[PDB]
C-alpha cells in the first residue's frame, strides 16, 4: 500500500504554528503535501456567530462577576462542542482510510491546524483552570476523545513566555498561562505514559517539559494533577469510579501518540526548517485502499475550502 | 478460545414501562450470569452537576413562557445534554477494547439502561424539534457518537402515545416536567431512528435520496436525515455545507450497522420482562478479548450500579 503521514500542529495560540505550517506546505509540489487549516468559518459562521468573541466575552463577564461560574460553564462547555466539530468530523471520516504503521517518502503528507484533543482536552482543561468550566465536564470531553488512530504525531511548541506575551500583545495573560500550563503538562503526560507510569499506581502521590525524551516525569507534573478536585472526590477521599473511568480513557488515548515539541524562538524559516527535520522521525502509515489517496486530498482541500479563511 | 457476551441496549423513549419492570431488571442481574448497569441518575442529580434533569424541564418551560430566548435555551440544553451522557461514554470507551469480532447461550449478558445514542442524537434531536437546541450541536454530538460494535444490539419500545401519556405521568423523574410537545418530539425521534436504520440496512443512501426531500425501504423524509434539512445547515444555493455532509455519513456508518429490536410495553411488567429475555434468542453476540474480560466487565457493572444507581 502507498504510505500517509500525517501531521498535527498544536499547542498554544499565538506562537507561529499557521505561518510554520504555511512555510513547509510551500516547499512541496502542489499534490504531495495538503493542509487541513482553522476552520474559522465554521467557527465564526457555519456552527454558530463568531464562538471565539462569545467565549472571550464570556471570560471577561465572569472575571468581571458580571456573570456567575454556572452561567459561564454552561456558554463555554456548549462553546467548545461547536469548536471541536470539524476536528471531530474529519477525524470520523479520515479512520477508515488509515491502516497499521509503516522509511520511503510518503505517498502523501497531511498537515493540520490542530487535533481534536485541542477543543476535547486542552482548552476545557485551561478554561477550568480559568474557573470557567468545570471538571466534570472536562472529563465529559475528555470520555468523548475519538480512538487515536495509529501515525498520530503531533507538534508542539516551546516559546519563552515573554517572547509568546509580546509576539501576542503586537497582536488575558491568564489564560495564555493557563494554555501554556496545560500543553506543557500534555508533553509530560504522553512522556509519563511511555516510560510505563500507571495513574493509578501514582495517584496518592499528588497533593500539592518534553515528551520524546528525558525520564518518567512525576505525576504532579502530568495532566492527572488536574482532577483531584473536590467536586470529584467522594467522601472517603477517593476519585469517584465514574471520573476514574474518565483519567483511564485520557491515558488510554495519549499514550499511543508520537510527541514532539520544536522551538519556535527563531525566524520564520528556521521554524520550517526545524519542522522539516522533525518530520524525519515520525510515524507513517498504510493506506485501506489505493483510492484512499485521492479521497483524502479531496477531503482535505474541500474541508480547506469551505471553512478555512 | 475467549468466551462470549451478550450486550443489550433497553432504550426508547423513556416513561414507557414501570418501576416494576426495573425491579425485575435489577432481579434479573440477580443471576450469575447477567449483570444490569442502571440508570446513572446520582450522576445527573449530584456528581456531574446539581439536578441536571430539573435544569433541562426548567429551561424548556422557561422558553415556551418566553422567559428567555432559544440561545439562552440552545446552550443550557447542549451543556446539559454532556452531562448527561457522560456515564453513557465513560462506559462505552472502557468496554469498546474488551470487544471481540461476532460469535448457544453466552458466558456473560450484559444488559444497560441506555446506549450512549440516547444522549448523543435522540434527545439532542427532539430537543432540536423543541426549538431549544440547534441542529448545528445535533451533528457534533454525532460526530461524536462512538464507533459501533459488534453485538451492538438495542431494544426500543413500542406503546401507544395515550397509554404512554398515563404511565409517565405516574412516574415523573426528579424535576421532570410533564410536557406533551417533549413526549411527541422524544417518540417521534425514536421512530425515525427505528426507520433510519431499515433505511440503511436496506442499502440506502442518504446523499442519493437526498433531493426527494424538496421534491425497498423507507423514504428519506420518515427517517432522520430529514432533521437535517435545517436551513442553519445550508449554504445561500441550498447545498448542506461539507461538514454537515459528512456528519450525516458518520451518522448512516455508526446506525447501520446497529441491531435494532422492538419491545412491545403495551403488558404487565413480568410480561416485559419475558418478552425481552426471548428478544435475546435472535440477538447478537460477541467474543471478548482477554480471558480476564469477563470478571473486568462485571466488576465495571456492579461499581457503575453501586455508585451512580439509584
Ligand atoms: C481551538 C481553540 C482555541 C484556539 C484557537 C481559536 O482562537 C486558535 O488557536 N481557543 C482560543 C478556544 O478558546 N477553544 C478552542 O477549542
Ligand atoms: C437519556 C436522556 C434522558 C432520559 C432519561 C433521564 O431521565 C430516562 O432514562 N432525558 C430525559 C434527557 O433529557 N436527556 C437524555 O440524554
Amino acid at each position: 500500500m502507498p504510505t500517509l503521514l500525517r501531521v498535527y500542529i498544536d499547542g498554544p495560540h499565538g506562537m507561529g504554528k499557521t505561518t510554520t505550517t504555511q512555510l513547509l506546505v510551500a516547499l512541496g509540489s502542489r499534490d504531495d503535501i495538503v493542509y487541513v487549516p482553522e476552520p474559522m468559518t465554521y467557527w465564526r459562521v457555519l456552527g454558530a456567530s463568531e464562538t471565539i468573541a462569545n467565549i472571550y466575552t464570556t471570560q471577561h463577564r465572569l472575571d468581571q462577576g458580571e456573570i456567575s461560574a454556572g452561567d459561564a460553564a454552561v456558554v463555554m462547555t456548549s462553546a467548545q462542542i461547536t469548536m471541536g466539530m470539524p476536528y471531530a468530523v474529519t477525524d470520523a471520516v479520515l479512520a477508515p482510510h488509515i491502516g497499521g504503521e509503516a522509511a520511503p517518502p510518503p505517498a502523501l503528507t497531511l498537515i493540520f491546524d490542530r487535533h481534536p484533543i485541542a477543543a476535547l482536552l486542552c482548552y476545557p482543561a485551561a478554561r477550568y483552570l480559568m474557573g470557567s468550566m468545570t471538571p466534570q465536564a472536562v472529563l465529559a470531553f475528555v470520555a468523548l476523545i475519538p480512538p487515536t488512530l495509529p501515525g498520530t504525531n503531533i507538534v508542539l511548541g516551546a516559546l519563552p513566555e515573554d517572547r509568546h506575551i509580546d509576539r501576542l500583545a503586537k497582536r488575558d495573560l491568564a489564560m495564555l498561562a493557563a494554555i501554556r500550563r496545560v500543553y506543557g503538562l500534555l508533553a509530560n503526560t504522553v512522556r509519563y505514559l511511555q516510560c510505563g507510569g500507571s495513574w493509578r499506581e501514582d495517584w496518592g502521590q499528588l497533593s500539592g517539559p518534553q515528551s520524546n525524551a528525558g525520564p518518567r516525569p512525576h505525576i504532579g507534573d502530568t495532566l492527572f494533577t488536574l482532577f483531584r478536585a473536590p467536586e470529584l472526590l467522594a467522601p472517603n477521599g477517593d476519585l469517584y469510579n465514574v471520573f476514574a473511568w474518565a483519567l483511564d480513557v485520557l491515558a488510554k488515548r495519549l499514550r499511543s501518540m508520537h510527541v514532539f515539541i520544536l522551538d519556535y524562538d527563531q525566524s520564520p524559516a528556521g521554524c520550517r526548517d526545524a519542522l522539516l527535520q522533525l518530520t524525519s522521525g515520525m510515524v507513517q502509515t498504510h493506506v485501506t485502499t489505493p483510492g484512499s489517496i485521492p479521497t483524502i486530498c479531496d477531503l482535505a482541500r474541500t474541508f480547506a475550502r469551505e471553512m478555512g479563511e
